[PDB]
């Protein structure tokens, strides 16, 4: 039972707590409701009500009632998750890959101009409607939050950037763009790029694809807090053996979003201007409700 809501479904475990989807009791309108297990965060999360663009999910309340915290997004019926399992037989048409990932990053410059990352982007975060839309979830919550722990739940690292993995205190924007890489890269392939089971697993995956990093690449790498100079000495290996079948202005697409120095990484801005988007269209999904 919930005073505000009714016919109340658990959809999700997030990063935050159970994530449902609940109809407005005085409305009707369907929502996704998500309890933070349990103010700076209140404010801080308030303010980012204001913000709407079509490639964000729009948070449209922030409820604070018996001491609990609950935050209320529009609904979208399918993940990216989802979408992708379901399109594993066939794949994502390469138009339909191309339409997402530049939706996604006029969403990530958007959010970027107003001074708000995400952090901890990954398929369960990306919502898609049927009109060929897709929309980033849970913008600014990380640093609201304080990076911080709010589940018992196995944490994905698989979308995490090596400044992160390096013990790094200190995000950017790049932050964000790695982990689209990431996601660019699995909607190809049809499988994750760097599915780590552990942060060393998860940073020697990324070692053994691109190369153990070092001052050359990535100047001050070697003075990252857990950066160990007994790391492993891996050859990079060519984003053509990684992505294949993606064309030529994918991979240097690609390549940009995934440099080791955050401040080299293409910004979301930069990147809508790449000649991969030349011929970006917006195809309709097929989506099994
Ligand atoms: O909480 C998490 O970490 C991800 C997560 C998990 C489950 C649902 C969402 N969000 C939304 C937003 C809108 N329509 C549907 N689902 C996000």
């Amino acid at each position: 039972f919930m005073e505000n809501f009714q016919k109340v479904e658990k959809i999700g475990e997030g990063t935050y707590g159970v994530v449902y989807k609940a109809r407005n009791k005085l409305t009707g309108e369907v929502v996704a409701l998500k309890k933070i297990r349990l103010s700076t965060a209140i404010r801080e999360i308030s303010l980012l009500k204001e913000l709407n663009h079509p490639n964000i999910v729009k948070l449209l309340d922030v409820i604070h009632t018996e001491n609990k915290l609950y935050l209320v997004f529009e609904f979208l019926h399918q993940d990216l998750k989802k979408f992708m399992d379901a399109s594993a037989l066939t794949g994502i048409p390469l138009p339909l890959i191309k339409s997402y990932l530049f939706q996604l990053l006029q969403g990530l410059a958007f959010c970027h101009s107003h001074r708000v990352l995400h952090r901890d982007l990954k398929p369960q975060n990306l919502l898609i409607n049927t009109e060929g839309a897709i929309k980033l979830a849970d913008f600014g919550l990380a640093r609201a939050f304080g990076v911080r722990t709010y589940t018992h739940e196995v944490v994905t690292l698989w979308y995490r950037a090596p400044e992160i993995l390096l013990g790094c205190k200190y995000y950017s924007t790049a932050v964000d763009i790695w982990s689209l890489g990431c996601i660019f890269a699995e909607m190809v392939t049809r499988r994750a790029l760097f599915p780590g089971d552990s942060e060393i697993d998860q940073l020697f995956r990324i070692f053994r694809t691109l190369g153990t990093p070092d001052e050359v690449v990535w100047p001050g790498v070697t003075s990252m807090p857990d950066y160990k100079p007994s790391f492993p000495k891996w050859a990079r290996q060519d984003f053509s053996k990684v992505v294949p079948p993606l064309d030529e202005d994918g991979r240097s697409l690609l390549s940009q979003m995934l440099h080791y120095d955050p401040n080299k990484r293409i910004s979301a801005k930069a990147a809508l201007a790449h000649p991969f988007f030349q011929d970006v269209t917006k195809p309709v999904p097929h989506l099994r409700l």
